[PDB]
């Protein structure tokens, strides 16, 4: 039931609905839903296109932005910002409620900045500047100008989701962005309690890649495995002498995010992903479907931390079949990158 949500709570980890449109906020729906538990809102591309191509709400919005002289692009942010300043406005008790801990909203750059660090830097500074709520995430992709510019978003005071980590490396590589950010931020006198950033690690694209050629004792494991092991890297990277110096002046842990927690192959539990990565200090973002199926059926227990040996058994199968996880994690983080610049294309052209 309901009261699931409080109780993951009490586990130490935030659920966030992966879905935003114009009508979930405006319904009323998104302020009930951060009354019952949920604590936080992420958004992508592909969402935004289905959002506005299925919402009533848009035609309005649309209809008036096409009597002005704006890019399709520009039509599509004035869109999307009012969408998550909005959802920011929903979310802001609950976020000052926790010091910003929570309530936070995610807005993506757009998918061609990827490899271009500056310029994916100019887009996260004009975006957090364009919501103008304390409660706002930048999203971006951790490919290496995504760490790039975390360092620098970091150093500038702005919250950020970095997104697209199928790597334990890779994430590795970003906390130790962050934290030269945040060191920065400290030598030169400026706050950092406010700074918050989530590291979105995807789950169920591992699954989808790999299970049709695994064998029996490995499918729909590795995805939780690699999970359960970026967890244990975390804990031993932010318990280390070097961050707690950090956090006795204030930093914030970066925290693990898990995304793409739906399950996608019908062979596995719908609730499979969230019930199974429940730790403390960890965020999970669903979407509507698999938030419905938590409430009806899932079981809250504090799982991501159980049977850490068995992961690290499985990975080592995962390496001796010839998998190697890391030429993996480049290739999702490639298609989804392809992906979600397919969506966005296709939700721009209404918009021309």
């Amino acid at each position: 039931g309901m009261t699931i949500l409080s109780d993951v709570k009490a586990l130490g980890q935030q659920i966030w609905l992966d879905n935003l449109s114009r009508s979930l906020v405006q319904s009323g729906e998104l302020a009930q839903m951060l009354k019952q538990g949920v604590c936080g809102v992420t958004s992508n591309p592909a969402i935004f296109q289905k959002a506005f191509a299925g919402d009533a709400l848009y035609a309005d919005e649309v209809a008036a932005l096409k009597r002005q002289n704006l890019s399709p692009k520009q039509r599509y942010e004035t869109m999307a910002v009012a969408d998550v300043r909005a959802a920011c406005d929903v979310c802001l008790a609950e976020h000052e409620s926790t010091g910003g801990k929570t309530g936070f909203v995610s807005l993506e750059v757009s998918p061609e900045l990827a490899k271009d660090a500056q310029g994916t830097v100019e887009e996260a500074r004009r975006l957090h500047a364009a919501i103008a709520r304390k409660n706002a995430m930048i999203k971006v992709p951790a490919t290496d100008a995504g760490i790039d510019a975390l360092e620098t978003l970091v150093s500038d005071g702005i919250s950020v989701n970095l997104t697209l980590l199928f790597s334990r490396a890779q994430t590795l590589k970003a906390y130790a962005a962050y934290a030269r950010g945040i060191a920065k931020r400290l030598a030169a006198g400026q706050s950092v309690a406010h700074i918050q950033v989530v590291a979105s690690f995807f789950i169920s694209r591992v699954d989808s890649a790999l299970d049709a050629t695994l064998p029996d004792r490995l499918k729909g494991k590795t995805a939780i495995a690699l999970a359960k092991a970026a967890y244990q890297d975390w804990e031993q990277y932010f318990t280390a002498p070097e961050f707690a110096a950090l956090e006795a002046q204030g930093a914030n842990r970066v925290q693990l995010l898990w995304a793409s927690t739906g399950v996608k192959n019908p062979a596995y539990p719908d609730t499979l992903y969230v019930d199974s990565l429940i730790g403390v200090h960890t965020v999970n973002t669903v979407p509507d479907a698999t938030l419905k199926a938590f409430i009806d059926h899932g079981t809250a227990k504090a799982t991501l931390t159980e049977s850490a040996d068995e992961a690290r058994a499985r990975l080592a199968e995962i390496a001796a079949l010839g998998i190697d996880v890391e030429t993996l994690a480049a290739r999702l983080q490639e298609d989804g990158l392809k992906q979600f610049e397919e969506a966005f294309e296709k939700l721009l052209a209404p918009l021309v």
